[PDB]
RNA sequence: AAGGGGACCAGCCUAAACCGUCCGGCUUGUCCGGGCGGGGUCGUGGGGCCCUCGGACCGAAUCCCCAGCCUAGCCGAAG
């Protein structure tokens, strides 16, 4: 079973990496406990709009600053 | 059972793509989800979306009116 971790976790992933788990742990453990979630193509859309937001936000700082190179370093 | 002879005869509505709107969620949007509306309905495959060209007839199984019919009757020849 195709799990989106929500969490790092010992000698499994890192957060937002997709997994796969016997369905009794994603079951029974993992989703109780919010550790994460069914890797559904509905949320998975989401993780990816996730990577993609923060990507732009990431981008956008780091055009930010070198835009403020310019303006300074002159 | 097919086929043949007959009876009767009639075909439609959706889901999905896509568009719009309301509402809810937290992991804040190019988000996910629920409702509603639009769109669409097919096997020569059909639809969606993006270009190009083109721009009144049919018509209910729903509704309304009516004929007809039922639920009482009546006239009815000649010792
Ligand atoms: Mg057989
Ligand atoms: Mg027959
Ligand atoms: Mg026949
Ligand atoms: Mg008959
Ligand atoms: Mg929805
Ligand atoms: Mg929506
Ligand atoms: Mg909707
Ligand atoms: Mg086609
Ligand atoms: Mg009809
Ligand atoms: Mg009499
Ligand atoms: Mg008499």
């Amino acid at each position: 079973m195709k799990v989106i971790l929500l969490e790092p976790l010992e000698n499994l992933g890192d957060v937002g990496q997709v997994v796969d788990v016997k369905p009794g742990y994603a079951r029974n453990y993992l989703l109780p406990r919010g550790l994460a979630v069914l890797a559904t193509e509905s949320n998975l859309k989401a993780l990816e709009a996730r990577i993609r937001a923060q990507a732009k936000r990431l981008a956008e700082r780091k055009a930010e600053a070198e835009r403020l190179k310019e303006i300074l370093e002159n």
